[PDB]
């Protein structure tokens, strides 16, 4: 008994997030055009799924990136 309950259903940054850990991609950099909640979405299921997430930058420069190795 392992995984996952509190499913959104169909997430897009969720969706994002299960390709990568399955992917090549070591780090998931997102584009700046995520805002505060969209940026919030990927924090809150990085860190359910135990993924590193970090935004770097600063605003017109700030992106979200996660990271496989945590
Ligand atoms: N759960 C969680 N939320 C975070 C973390 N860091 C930032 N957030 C949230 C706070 C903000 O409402 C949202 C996006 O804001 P920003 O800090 O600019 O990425 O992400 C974190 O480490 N864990």
């Amino acid at each position: 008994p392992e995984g996952v309950e509190s499913q959104d259903g169909v997430d897009h940054f969720r969706a994002m997030i299960v390709e990568f850990m399955a992917s090549k991609k070591m780090q998931l950099e997102f584009p700046p055009s995520l805002n505060s909640h969209d940026r919030l979405r990927v924090h809150q299921i990085a860190e359910e799924h135990g993924l590193r997430h970090d935004s770097s930058g600063e605003g017109k420069r700030r992106f979200i990136t996660v990271s496989k190795r945590a």
